């Protein structure tokens, strides 16, 4: 128990709780695209979501770059769609 704390998860979590909820109440907003600020922040947010009552997921273009996204219950993504979403828009070409 000392005085002095920075760059932690706790604070981050709280912020997520407020954001998530705000998005839930907001009808106009059907989804939200979060930015990969930290490496763990991803898992943290995911938890806060599943608890809030929304759909959470992670999608990134490059293995190194991985962002987190969230969708609503009704506007939630589908199984097949989810797989394709991660793989990309339409790899049909190759």
């Amino acid at each position: 128990g000392s005085s002095g704390s920075s760059g932690q998860k706790v604070e981050f979590r709280k912020r997520m709780e407020k954001e998530v909820s705000d998005f839930i109440q907001d009808s106009g907003q059907i989804k939200k695209k979060f930015q990969p600020m930290n490496k763990i922040e991803r898992s943290i947010l995911h938890d806060v979501v599943e608890v809030a009552g929304l759909t959470s997921f992670s999608f990134g273009e490059d293995d190194d770059c991985r962002y987190v996204m969230i969708f609503k219950k009704e506007f939630a993504p589908s199984d097949e769609e989810l797989d394709s979403y991660r793989r990309g828009s339409g790899p049909s070409s190759g």
